[PDB]
């Protein structure tokens, strides 16, 4: 039961993070401008 | 531990469902070239 916990628990936090994926996704569907090479630029330099 | 089971194959009936929902998006997505959503992609992957 705790094994079957601890993968119901790591599948929610797959679940979660696809979750945030696809509305992320939907979000960049909706509309484009100069703002995704601001984004960009900003993790870019993060990589650093 | 059967209920706890259950719940587990319902999350990963909602998690296949998600990665379908994501596999629909990016065959979408590919019907206009890789130019911004790419970038997007890399920033939520980066800051992970």
């Amino acid at each position: 039961l705790e094994e079957a916990l601890e993968a119901k628990e790591e599948l929610e936090r797959t679940n979660k993070m696809l979750k945030a994926e696809m509305e992320d996704l939907v979000s960049s569907k909706d509309d484009v401008g100069k703002n995704v090479h601001e984004l960009e630029k900003s993790k870019r330099t993060l990589e650093q």
